[PDB]
RNA sequence: UCCAUGCGCAUGACG
RNA sequence: CGUCAUGCGCAUGGA
């Protein structure tokens, strides 16, 4: 460990009190000077010997891993305890005594809220903060007074308060904290921006900022910023289908008010899909999904190869003719809408075989293909976009490579933590990848940054010029020109702002600056309270049975309410085989559907049982025609199931 | 190592 | 407040 000039007096006042923030760009290594911060307060501690503690806290987990494994253990390796924890890597000993051990604490945020909620909420475990001498943090910039991290020092700032109210006197732990570039939130002036910096230091309780004027110089010998640099590049099918569309809408009398390929008419039709849900017809909500499905093909095929819409309906028509099978196992509206696609689904294809939607970027990746292209980044909005760009790329042109997040969504075989880290070891000796917002993934020495079709803030551009570092750090930003440039400019418009800010703030009263972090931080607990009385009045009903579900194609009969069990506190099941009469079952390479062909569940095979669940975003309420996406928006209750009435 | 599920959060666009 | 897209964390159950 070592103690770089710039690092050295931006540290120097934490190592008496001073609870402050640090930001600086990347490149920095703003984890040893942490380190210092750590092991002095630690030898501050023993000269005192009293506790000391740190439990560092992150937003990600692959953060803890990679400081576990990089920087806090090679230099206290010997002296201290360090454990690198998370909510994965499975730890046989519970929280509460890796408090009672483990002088040093690499951690992920929402495990130790959880442990304090055990503390409070029930008799569990629990731990509080008294038990600490300090508190490091990571990305501050994720700080506000809605999120994790942090609610937490929501309980720092109303013990400090009763501290105050004493001395107007328990312990309370330092506060560090560090960041990036914090940028600033939802502004238009310089005054906004100050207000926004005010609430994230008194989210933080802080002193000051305290970044680095001095010495600039062998920063910038350390940090050299690329070119801040800007490239652009920019039928009958699209009418063909708009064509159909208009005839549907003629065949519903669904009046847009609007034009096709945004998102307003995709939000007129999901309205008319709950009126009609609202209204148990047909014609009405169906055609709204439908109209769905077509408006997304059109703003794909406003960015993306026209093959691909024809995937994209490939997948849902013939799913379509295997749900309607596997119920016969049809009527006006079906046999309307199926029958006016494969009518033309053929001549469609040929369509699409045909080649500016279309001749797209070529030449804006051959360039440096030609150039250099070792190296390759490529951002966008979507998953589809991935799979479909490097299949096509795959097919026409570079060996290439997708890469998206984790999460349930979007109807998509996600990826793994694993095979992303396999990618990005690759990557760190395949030559482009393609990903989401995705990249605190480490990378570098890259040249090829580019943008098809983004929108983001100034800390991901930023972030992105940390990446392709000083050689030929060719920043592209695609977009059909029919103001996206306009957000680069904004982005430097802020990189401005945020110095012109921290320059009014470093430079400020301490008196003064108390009294308005004071007043926010008042202001931040008297909302928490406002939140808190409201949620204990949101759920209120409890009821075991008020209710039937009902299929929202066919408003038919489906469920009552007291038929209903409950599996580990979450998923919700109808045995009472009554039930099972009704329903058809499904599965390609299971699943529930209806006897008209709506989807319905999972038969979910546990406990010993082929217990059929289901999610109520299919189902409609009849205590008002309601839907809620899920179970927990209703208060009304349902019993947890009993084996013994499984009794044979 | 993989699959299924619930919950909460932020971001950006949109009304 | 509602919609969409993206990303993140936690918690369950199974192989
Ligand atoms: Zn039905």
């Amino acid at each position: 460990l070592q103690l770089r000039p710039y690092q050295m007096e931006v540290a120097q006042p934490a190592l008496d009190g001073k609870n402050i923030i640090i930001c600086l760009p990347t490149g920095s290594g703003k984890t040893r000077v942490a380190v210092y911060i750590t092991k002095d307060h630690l030898d501050k501690k023993k000269q005192a010997s009293e506790s000391g503690k740190v439990i560092v806290l992150v937003n990600k987990v692959m953060l803890a891993e990679q400081l576990f494994r990089k920087e806090f253990n090679p230099y206290l390796k010997k002296w201290y305890r360090i454990i690198g924890l998370s909510g994965d890597t499975q730890l046989k000993i519970s929280f509460p005594e890796v408090v009672k051990s483990y002088d040093v604490i690499i951690s992920t945020a929402q495990i130790l809220e959880n442990s304090l909620l055990n503390l409070e909420s029930g008799d569990d475990d629990g731990v509080q903060l008294s038990d600490f001498s300090l508190i490091i943090i990571d990305e501050c910039h994720h700080t506000n007074k809605e999120a994790v991290y942090n609610n937490i020092m929501r309980r720092y700032l109303k013990q400090k308060l009763r501290n105050n109210d004493l001395k107007k006197a328990i312990p309370l732990p330092q506060i560090l904290g560090l960041t990036a570039s914090p940028g600033v939130g939802a502004a238009k002036k310089q005054s906004e921006a100050e207000k926004h910096i005010l609430n994230i230091c008194a989210n933080l309780d802080a002193f000051t900022i305290k970044t680095v004027k001095e010495n600039l110089g062998q920063l910038k010998h350390q940090i050299k910023e690329p070119c801040k640099k800007f490239v652009i590049a920019d039928n009958p099918f699209k009418e063909k289908l708009l064509e159909i569309m208009a005839s549907i809408q003629t065949y519903c009398q669904k009046s847009p008010m609007s034009d096709f390929g945004t998102q307003h008419y995709e939000q007129w039709a999901i309205q008319m899909e709950k009126k009609a849900a609202k209204d148990g017809n047909r014609k009405d909500r169906v055609c709204a999904e439908h109209l769905r499905k077509y408006n997304e093909a059109l703003q794909i095929n406003d960015t993306i190869r026209m093959i691909d819409a024809y995937s994209h309906l490939e997948t849902f028509y013939t799913d379509e003719k295997e749900k309607k099978f596997a119920v016969l196992n049809l009527d006006e509206t079906d046999e309307f809408l199926m029958n006016l696609f494969f009518d033309n689904k053929k001549m469609l294809k040929k369509l699409a075989e045909n080649p500016e939607k279309l001749i797209k970027l070529r030449n804006t990746i051959l360039e440096q293909f030609t150039r250099s292209s070792s190296r390759g980044i490529i951002f966008t909005k979507t998953r589809q976009s991935t799979y479909a760009l490097s299949q096509w790329i795959m097919e026409n042109a570079v060996k290439a490579h997708h890469l998206i997040g984790a999460g349930h969504s979007s109807e998509v075989k996600p990826m793994t933590q694993t095979e992303q880290k396999e990618v990005i070891s690759k990557f760190r000796t395949i030559n482009l990848l393609i990903a989401t917002t995705v990249a605190g993934l480490d990378i570098k020495e890259c040249n090829i940054v580019i943008r098809y079709g983004l929108v983001t803030n100034e800390i991901a551009m930023v972030q992105a010029r940390g990446r392709a570092r000083a050689d030929e750090s060719t920043y592209v930003l695609v977009t059909s020109s029919g103001g996206v440039t306009e957000r680069e400019i904004v982005n430097d418009f802020r990189e401005k702002m945020m110095y012109k800010a921290i320059n009014r703030v470093q430079n400020m009263k301490p008196e003064e600056y108390a009294h308005k972090i004071l007043e926010l931080q008042v202001q931040s607990i008297l909302e928490k309270k406002m939140k808190v009385k409201r949620s204990i009045a949101k759920q209120y009903n409890d009821n075991p049975s008020l209710i039937t579900l009902l299929c929202k194609n066919c408003s038919m009969l489906v469920c009552s309410g007291e038929n209903i069990h409950v599996i580990e506190k979450m998923h919700h099941v109808n045995m009472t085989p009554e039930f099972k009469g009704l329903y058809i079952v499904r599965e390609n390479k299971g699943e529930i559907i209806c006897k008209c062909g709506q989807a319905w569940g999972t038969m979910m095979v546990h406990k010993g049982l082929d217990l059929p669940c289901l999610k109520i975003r299919n189902f409609v309420v009849n205590f008002p025609k309601k839907q809620y996406k899920k179970w927990v928006e209703l208060p009304i209750r349902f019993p947890d199931l009993d084996y013994s009435e499984y009794c044979l």
